[PDB]
């Protein structure tokens, strides 16, 4: 299943690409200008086979709970309404999350200790490391 | 998570293009040919979280053993070695399948108590229908 080494508090410490990645989203400038001054915290917990991530920033918080491979809806921070699923790769935390006809993925893995998330959407790329806390 | 009612045995009733499912994944004509006239039989088991799904026919028998979201190597009646991965969306079953860059889904839900398979690879479609035993 999912590794315990996920489990716990991350900071971002680098983010590269957020501002093109949200502007393929469809979210608008004075949006992207706080969406990339925020200094997040993303928190993983587990009870049970349900995992959660909860985001942490002053602009927007956010929390998603869900079970490995089973479809969920979510809010996401820009406030899309998608129908999302999370799943497992090589180690890999894998949401992808659709909505109007749109798709994009959030892939999360481990890198010498580090959280790294990249982020896909029209072949627009971004990457997030964190560290553990 | 994956309703009991897949739970048992299922009957071939009917298969819709299935042979130009094949020829997108590449199978060759003879391969083809018993393919097209196996009446198959597939069974859906649990034990656990632990979903199987066993294909019987004269020609070929394949199984596969898996968690929902986890990627998990698979090797298909044609032979192909692929990662697959299995999820649930609205109650619909859906596993895809990859290998050598490509990629194929086989959609599976119930519908008025019949099982309803539905392939897709390079826009290509087939539909199976199931009856329980
Ligand atoms: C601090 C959160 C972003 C606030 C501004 C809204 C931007 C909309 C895009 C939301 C999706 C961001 C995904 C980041 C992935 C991660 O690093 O965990
Ligand atoms: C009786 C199995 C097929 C035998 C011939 C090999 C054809 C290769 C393609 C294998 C994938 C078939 C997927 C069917 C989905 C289903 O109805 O469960």
């Amino acid at each position: 299943g999912m590794s315990n080494k996920f489990l716990g508090t991350w900071k971002l410490v680098s983010s590269e690409n957020f501002d093109d990645y949200m502007k393929a989203l469809g979210v608008g400038l004075a949006t992207r200008k706080l969406g990339n001054l925020a200094k997040g915290t993303v928190i993983i917990s587990k009870k049970g086979d349900i995992i959660t991530i909860r985001t942490e920033s002053t602009f927007k918080n956010t929390e998603i709970s869900f079970k490995l491979g089973q479809e969920f809806e979510e809010t996401t921070a820009d406030n899309r309404k998608t129908k999302s699923i999370v799943t497992l790769q090589r180690g890999s935390l894998n949401q992808v999350q659709r909505w109007d006809g749109k798709e994009t993925t959030i892939k999360r893995k481990l890198v010498n200790g580090k959280m790294v998330a990249e982020c896909k959407m029209k072949g627009v790329v971004c990457t997030r490391i964190y560290e553990k806390v």
